[PDB]
């Protein structure tokens, strides 16, 4: 009673196809319970998982496509303005998704390219050091808290120059929320040591190092929380960015229809109901249950008004303009240094 919509002239081709090529940047053991179910729905499809960094995905993809070589079916990555490059330069197959009837347009880039999660970037703490009530929840606030002196050296962010989603993170933030700029400064005051990873950030904090991190994603803050008792998670109530994991099916595709079934699944409740529940990544879909879900989200930051999602839009693309570029990272690297 849960399977996603199907077109049965699609599954009978899959059948024929009987094969399904990824190329993903979500880890393969968050994933693994969804390529488990998916192949219980479609037993039929052989699945290879291919678990990339966000750079690989692109450079692969781009070669094997000009070489004419056999490339992924379906490709699924947390860069969205290179997943939106490909998608606005002829790489997607146009595929209308019977599972996205209610995508907002912001979630998709027409028929080219999908949303599958809204994932908010937090504010996470260790609590032997900082106590939930001394977390500040705004940029003001959290610009306040790093004069102290015994915040110098206790925080982490992105380093937006060695980052591709710590710069979408960091840009989203300073186009969106002028406060960003007197939290930026304070970075600065606090002497705050920038990662490129977020496990190199949380490790820190975990070891008491830091006290606090800022921007990276619920996703992984949940995720380790499930381990780690002694890790706080934040919700910014003065307005929350949300990145957007995209997905898009190769105009190249050697097996097309199994990549519109595992596209349907991704976006189905079923699929998003399983990454909220297991994998404990944000859903994008609205009536999934539980803490990894738009609902979840909407009431920790005070209404979904709070929440800026990054949009599956070529406006995101201006990221990528060197002039524009520039500017960012010339206030960022003066104000933190
Ligand atoms: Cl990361
Ligand atoms: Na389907
Ligand atoms: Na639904």
């Amino acid at each position: 009673q849960s399977r996603p919509a199907s077109d049965p002239q699609v599954v009978e081709a899959a059948r024929k196809e009987g094969r399904l090529i990824i190329y993903s940047s979500t880890d393969q053991s968050s994933a693994q319970a969804l390529l488990d179910d998916f192949r219980k729905l479609y037993p039929f499809i052989q699945i290879e998982y291919n678990d990339l960094g966000t750079q690989a995905i692109y450079d692969r993809f781009v070669s094997e496509t000009a070489a004419g070589a056999s490339s992924a079916d379906l490709l699924w990555s947390s860069a969205m303005e290179l997943q939106v490059k490909l998608a606005s330069e002829g790489y997607a197959l146009p595929y209308d998704s019977p599972e996205a009837k209610n995508w907002p347009a912001n979630a998709r880039l027409g028929n080219l390219a999908y949303s599958t999660t809204l994932e908010p970037a937090v504010v996470v703490y260790n609590k032997r050091f900082l106590k939930p009530e001394e977390v500040p929840t705004t940029r003001e606030g959290l610009a306040r808290l790093l004069q102290e002196p015994r915040m110098r050296g206790r925080v982490a962010t992105w380093d937006p120059e060695r980052s591709a989603v710590g710069f979408t993170i960091l840009k989203a933030d300073y186009d969106r929320f002028p406060a960003f700029q007197e939290l930026a400064r304070a970075f600065g005051k606090a002497q705050a040591a920038l990662y490129s990873s977020t496990g190199a950030a949380f490790e820190k904090v975990i070891s008491g190092e830091h006290y606090l991190a800022y921007g990276f994603f619920g996703s992984f803050a949940l995720l380790r929380q499930r381990t780690v008792k002694d890790l706080g998670i934040a919700y910014l109530t003065d307005g929350t960015v949300a990145i957007q994991r995209v997905a898009f099916i190769n105009k190249r595709a050697a097996h097309p229809n199994a990549a519109k079934l595992f596209l349907d699944y991704l976006l189905s409740l079923r699929g998003q109901n399983l990454m909220a529940y297991t994998a404990l990544i944000f859903a994008r879909r609205e009536t999934v249950v539980g803490e990894a879900t738009p609902q979840a989200l909407y009431k920790a930051v005070g209404g979904k008004d709070k929440v800026y999602a990054i949009p599956v839009s070529t406006e995101i693309l201006k990221n990528l303009d060197p002039a524009e570029r520039m500017r960012f990272l010339t206030f960022w690297r003066q104000a933190v240094r």
